[PDB]
């Protein structure tokens, strides 16, 4: 556990469920706006006095309180991280978690059934002891090359590696902090919400498209406000199809990377559009996906 550094670049399991890293909780904000769907929460917690360090495209547990039905400990729930190595003041002295509310239906018994770890993640007051483990995942890991291209299609908390990279990508403190990563390739962000308030991080990101005209690209896909052509509510596999040559021909680059995050079942759709666009050209989008699998150039985290 404590004991947990003997290997690699990127750090793996520092702190482990037996013996967790126990930080504090600095801050907890909201990030759905009035008029928008549920609560997600931008959480902060402290890492000072232990050595808990990740890289971005991870997550870490929470192991939350209380005993299940059976009278069982809770067992740790994962989250992507969502911040950057240097947290978000770029201190290197915190982590982020973006973390939505579970609330759902009666087919379930009860009434209103409220998720464990992600009420007490929600609810939680600045001050309190959190346990962390982690980190965990090499997966959603964001390549070293500064003329990448970065496809990040992403619903709901899902936002949270793409958060990572971007904040990494272009704030001006990570660049001033990162001198071997400075970013000159092109990332373009497919982000499917609800409504406008609940674009997570909204004025950030569409800040960076300002700053960043050439080199970030923000495609939203907002259901309860747009219509895809079929009449029906605007999916992120909507906004795919509707620039799936386009998305092809960046997927073709030797240099290209695609990531995935978010609930799953937006995947199918996703392929669906590839596909159609990758057939053109006598190729067939599930053989070219397998070898960008095994190359390690398409990334995917759905939950
Ligand atoms: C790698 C990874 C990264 C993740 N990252 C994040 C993140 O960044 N942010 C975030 O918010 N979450 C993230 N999740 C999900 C998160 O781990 C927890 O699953 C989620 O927060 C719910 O946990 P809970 O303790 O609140 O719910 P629980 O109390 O554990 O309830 C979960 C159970 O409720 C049920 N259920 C789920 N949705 C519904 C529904 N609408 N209808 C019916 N039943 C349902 C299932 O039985 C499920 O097992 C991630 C998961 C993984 C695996």
């Amino acid at each position: 556990t404590q004991a947990k550094a003997k290997h690699a670049d990127v750090p793996v399991n520092l702190y482990r469920p037996n013996a967790p890293f126990i930080g504090k909780v600095i801050s907890n904000e909201p990030l759905v706006k009035e008029g928008g769907i549920g609560i997600v929460q931008h959480i902060k917690f402290d890492l000072t006095g232990g050595n808990l360090k990740y890289i971005e495209g991870q997550s870490i547990g929470i192991i939350p309180p209380g005993v299940d039905k059976n009278g069982k400990p809770e067992k740790l729930r994962l989250y992507s991280i969502a911040s950057t190595r240097h947290g978000d003041d770029v201190d290197d002295k915190t982590i982020s978690l973006c973390v939505r509310q579970l609330e759902y239906k009666h087919p379930e018994s009860g009434e209103t059934v409220y998720g464990v770890c992600s009420t007490y993640l929600t609810h939680i007051e600045p001050g309190s002891e959190v346990k962390i483990t982690g980190p965990v995942g090499k997966e959603m890991l964001l390549p070293d090359d500064p003329e990448a291209n970065v496809i990040m299609l992403a619903t709901g908390t899902g936002i949270a590696p793409m958060r990572t990279y971007l904040w990494r990508m272009f704030k001006d403190a990570e660049r001033a902090a990162n001198p071997e990563y400075q970013f000159k390739g092109f990332s373009w962000l497919v982000f499917g919400v609800p409504t406008t308030p609940n674009i997570l991080y909204k004025e950030e990101l569409e800040e960076i498209q300002q700053k960043y005209p050439d080199n970030f690209r923000l495609t939203y896909a907002i259901s309860r406000e747009q219509k895809n052509p079929q009449g029906g509510r605007m999916y992120i596999q909507d906004r795919v199809a509707e620039h799936a040559d386009q998305l092809w021909q960046l997927i073709k680059n030797q240099k290209t990377h695609t990531y995935i995050c978010g609930l799953r079942g937006m995947e199918e759709g996703i392929d669906a559009a590839l596909s159609a666009a990758a057939a053109k050209e006598g190729v067939t989008w599930s053989d070219y996906q397998k070898d960008l699998k095994k190359a390690g150039r398409w990334h995917v985290e759905t939950y």
